[PDB]
């Protein structure tokens, strides 16, 4: 990554063994459960494109996912090139999409862009592309559709709501989209005894109020 | 977070793998037992709003709780906006800026390291902990009225259950100290209750626990 | 905690994940065995009152103990207020007992007292109160009285002495008090075959000499 | 390794216990699965040739692989020597100097921190990774031609096996993207193959995986 | 401990959780096996007397041993006092000051960082290690005279037991090297003893172990 | 160890708990398998003689080995004394063999030699002696001779080669010595079906070529 030294300059630092292992382990244990994405983002704080490729490439298995991600990255890189078409001796060159993705750029080139004044934040740009690709994989690999999340006849309302919002989260539902699904489905698919209670609360009931009423 | 480096300057630092994993593991093992809140607060020492959202978002499962929390945050942001309406100069934070959803990391650092600081990390953390406390209370399984000492239950074990329940119900510290002379005695088993009655008013918890040992 | 930076000033530092987990784990594993107190003291090196409350509050369970500790702290805070009764714009205010205990003072107020010249060491004062309370809990929760520690007919003298001084330690026995109990009980409650041997050594026998003689 | 300290200077640092153990554990658990190579590269960030030899030498077992690697290193050193023939002044590195067997740590630091640097650590690492890639390929157990979707095998699981095998066989990224329209369809089971045929040319992998879900 | 910071100054640092846990775990797993002493010494690198008492006091159990240690410390403190009788100026340490029971941390730092230093941490550690060595010897279960090679016991295994026992009995290094020609042969089984006799005097341990392999 | 500070001076640093435990654990788990030596060397980076003795002395068990190592060290120290026979107030004294081995020298004496201009690298000299002794122990404790490594009738050629070069490594075989053993034994002791294949490749076949041909 790039970190700040004591002088106040942004300098390169090796990716740590703890960072490397943490990312490998979370994929091993959680695959593409939705909470892996914020973990990838946090573990890749300050990452160069090289560091981002290191993290992706240290994943063994899930190679269908990793190949889909490459295809998403190539699409995003192709769009970058469409909007930013691109040498003076000793001067900074403009990055291509594949430079941002770390496959045609050197580490020192990446550092130069990231620490430039103003910076070309190739690490942040690449990370956005990766997360776009990971979000498609999370959505693709969700085992449940929200329409099939119905409360069981003896299922605690709390457990049903957990499934409902887990499923919705895997869908990358906006707050707009998440609120539409709740309004359309949450009460309507609660079990009969809980459903009558929630209707009395009205459309303005908070989730907290609904969960208290059906406990 | 924003921490002071070894030279005296306040600088941004990445959240560490250790911090990230500690928070995930605490929720996995303890869910929303009350002691998870002080752990969240300490693990988020110096957090920017971005760091706080990272910690919340790295939790898998418990999405009913996480959605209630989001709703609490939105209420607090709306109250912030009600009290604080809004080249190269610094903008005032709205509620969604404090909550990290409409503000950038560099903007959050700008507010936090401003002179004087706008401590958006601390403000957001207060909102989050307000929401976590409501979750703790909702997921508290027992009322203090149903914690009664079993006929052969050691008084120490009963007192442990009583004050565990009280903490999850989030009785004030005053009610915790006051229940020592009222409800704690009333729900003791007959043999110990007779002993506690003889102690008279004003017995400390230590004195009650010694007397029913 | 408060640590020294490279300039030589005492500055605040976040409590570490390793510190936080170490304290939680030792209570989980050892409860109020006597050696937990020196571990609490060492893990709270340089702690602010806020850090001390964090450590106590991260304990789940043992809430009888934690409530007894609160009562001890309130007593000590009440005595502080009795001896130190207590605003100029921009100036340091004198701490109340509840300020030392971290419930009515801010972190920046605590730092100001701790780093003042001369310091008001509110962290050290509060820690003393906590350890006073923990010592009462260790003593209360000891399963054995020293009068019931007698050497078994086939028990190795070493194992008996281990039980004897474990029990005495839980009692918070002074060195004065610890020596009186040894003189009163250790030989007198050794088993007959070992007891005759130790009497011959006389009252000046070291423990080492007694343990060698009864092996 | 050679890293920049908190003041801006490039200095030698001991390889850490954490780095040492991570590398040993990765080989123990994964042997020469392809993802071990990027892990070796990152764990050897900033390595001197001495550090690289330390990491290789701390591996127990797999000595057939380690001997093949030594032979690959010797070939690369010979090609280096073919292209680069050789008081108080700095000497030029031979292949065995780059590989750390005839050069001292202080000489390696001298080359790496020279202006301009002779990056013997990076050169040696390239040779090593060339040798590790040959080991990965040799120890690849299956040909891509034998990865065929089972009649009830989920298409996702088959695609995982297909691209795992392709990676171990070290098909180029072009061949990986090209096989999506050719071999991946051909080795699908009849039911999914009919679906993929109807998709027409140009289907992305995501589109194929959705279609056979 | 007192350590030098990254700038060159000797400063106090808190004992770390890692150090604290390592010491507790070593005693839990190994009790007073002889190799625990060098581990205690290294883990207490730079320790103040306060740190040394922390490490000793964090041990649970083994209180017979800990009481013997206290008695040894008191003897050493008394000998110190016998040899060293005692506004804003520095006071001389008594034995109980060196042992950390009557001195404050700031006083201990004052002595240790004085010019010239009064190294109370090192002095106390010597006393402690003197006491730990006596505990190691007392808890040594076997005499070297009872370590004899079994009729089918590999000579290497017998030599391991012999020198483990010798270390716990704390034979000098001279006696360890001298026993190679005397007791080690005498307690070997008949078949190996005949071989060792033929080797003649002056055989190294390596030569004896090869000969009885 | 001795590490560089920010000024650029070589200063003493305490050996770390992680270093201490790593060395103890690798001996517990691996004994004197050949790869333990490079681990000892790496874990003792920058070590003083005191640190080297700490590492050796924290090993419990294997005391036959540890005593052999002492004998090797004493031999090397005796040779040092033979080549370097050895006080001015406040001046550096020349180290004896036992000073290099850390038994007659203080830590501050060792630091003075190691950080002198020019340095007397007593830590590096001692480490060489220790590794010489450990190499003799690795060789002594190898369970197999290379002459007994023959390929099984159903054993994969890869597994046979692994055993062959493991055994050779434990022998401390040079590259010269290692190549002579391969030329003498590797094909000659391959099983019949694999042996005919390798002979056709000729004496210039790489190992890679031999392993491909017999898979
Ligand atoms: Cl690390
Ligand atoms: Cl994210
Ligand atoms: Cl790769
Ligand atoms: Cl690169
Ligand atoms: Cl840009
Ligand atoms: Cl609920
Ligand atoms: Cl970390
Ligand atoms: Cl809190
Ligand atoms: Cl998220
Ligand atoms: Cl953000
Ligand atoms: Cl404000
Ligand atoms: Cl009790
Ligand atoms: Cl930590
Ligand atoms: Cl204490
Ligand atoms: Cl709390
Ligand atoms: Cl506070
Ligand atoms: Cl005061
Ligand atoms: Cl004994
Ligand atoms: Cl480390
Ligand atoms: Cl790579
Ligand atoms: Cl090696
Ligand atoms: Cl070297
Ligand atoms: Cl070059
Ligand atoms: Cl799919
Ligand atoms: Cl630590
Ligand atoms: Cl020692
Ligand atoms: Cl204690
Ligand atoms: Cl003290
Ligand atoms: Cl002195
Ligand atoms: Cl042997
Ligand atoms: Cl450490
Ligand atoms: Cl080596
Ligand atoms: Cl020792
Ligand atoms: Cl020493
Ligand atoms: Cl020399
Ligand atoms: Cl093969």
């Amino acid at each position: 990554p790039i970190v700040q030294n004591l002088q106040g300059q942004m300098v390169h630092q090796c990716i740590s063994p703890r960072t490397l292992n943490a990312w490998v382990k979370v994929v091993e244990e959680k695959a593409f459960s939705p909470e892996v994405i914020p973990m990838f983002s946090a573990l890749s704080c300050g990452a160069t494109p090289q560091d981002l490729n290191t993290m992706l490439n240290t994943v063994g298995g899930h190679q269908a996912a990793m190949q889909m991600l490459k295809e998403t990255i190539d699409e995003e890189a192709a769009e970058w090139d469409r909007l930013h078409p691109v040498i003076a001796p000793g001067q900074m060159r403009e990055p291509r999409g594949s430079d941002i993705a770390g496959t045609t750029s050197t580490l020192q080139e990446q550092i130069g862009w990231m620490t430039h004044n103003p910076p070309i934040p190739v690490g942040e740009i690449y990370k956005r592309w990766i997360i776009l690709g990971l979000n498609k994989i999370v959505r693709m690999y969700s085992p449940t559709s929200i329409l099939d999340i119905r409360q069981g006849p003896k299922e605690p309302f709390r457990d049903y709501v957990d499934r409902f919002y887990k499923t919705l989260r895997a869908e990358q539902a906006s707050q707009e989209v998440k609120n539409a699904a709740t309004e359309t489905l949450l009460v309507q698919n609660a079990n009969p005894d809980c459903k009558t209670i929630l209707k009395a609360l009205g459309p303005g009931a908070t989730l907290e109020e609904m969960m208290t009423a059906c406990q």
